[PDB]
RNA sequence: GAAGACGGUCGAACUUGACUAUCUAGAGGAAGUAAAAGUCGUAACAAGGUUUCCGUAGGUGAACCUGCGGAAGGAUCAUUA
């Protein structure tokens, strides 16, 4: 069950990095408020619906989410599965 | 009238602690600095879209936010009842 990232850049620099795979029973509070005081970033929580509840922070978080993922206590180091936006 | 010699005084030096001053090694840790063309936010240059800033306290990814009392170096030197 591989949590799923994309990112979604608007402006030329207007991104936003989600976090899809987090179940839900997770503190809705630690997941992202120990990502955004971390790598720096502005995080979030939408039910995103072609994939279902997923984690916005903002930016092109795709070398970060390797790591804000071998860090936490949420998933697993062989899940990985990046298909940056 | 010598060596020696009784006991003393000065007391170098030596051994061990204390004291004071000056200098200097150090795993690592945490500041500040440069600084600067990087990353994440918009905290307070145009009222910067929440006027700004001071004292102070608590709190926040991060700039910062907020209460309480100040200041204008403000966006009012005026209010015409």
């Amino acid at each position: 069950d591989y949590i799923h990232i994309r990112i979604q850049q608007r402006n030329g620099r207007k991104t936003l990095t989600t976090v899809q795979g987090i179940a839900d029973d997770y503190d809705k509070k630690k997941l992202v408020k120990a990502f955004k005081k971390k790598f720096a970033c502005n995080g979030t929580v939408i039910e995103h619906p072609e994939y279902g509840e997923v984690i916005q922070l903002q930016g092109d978080q795709r070398k970060n989410i390797c790591q804000f993922l071998v860090e936490i206590g949420l998933a697993k180091d062989d899940q990985l599965k990046v298909h940056g936006f």
